[PDB]
């Protein structure tokens, strides 16, 4: 058994810091659309309505020539998309 899928909670934190560490620093730092494509099917499954798409379409960019979440933006959205930081 390699990959690993949960369900959401408080502690998707751990989740979406813990796919950052899986797919963002064995070496990237900067994870594109298509990691959130396999990020988010195969960690967990999905979120709910448009905003969600959100993060799936605003983790690439505007035009896409090599924007990637890095660092931090994965776990930025995700803690504001479970949360919310405003």
């Amino acid at each position: 058994a390699a990959p690993k899928a949960r369900a959401l909670g408080p502690e998707e934190k751990d989740e979406c810091m813990k796919i950052f560490d899986i797919f963002d620093r064995n070496a990237e730092n900067i994870a594109p659309v298509s990691d959130t494509m396999d990020m988010l099917t195969k960690l967990g499954q999905t979120y709910t309505k448009r905003e969600t798409e959100a993060i799936m379409k605003e983790a690439r960019g505007p035009k896409g020539d090599k924007k990637n979440i890095g660092p931090e933006e994965w776990l930025t959205l995700c803690s504001k998309w479970v949360r919310q930081d405003d």
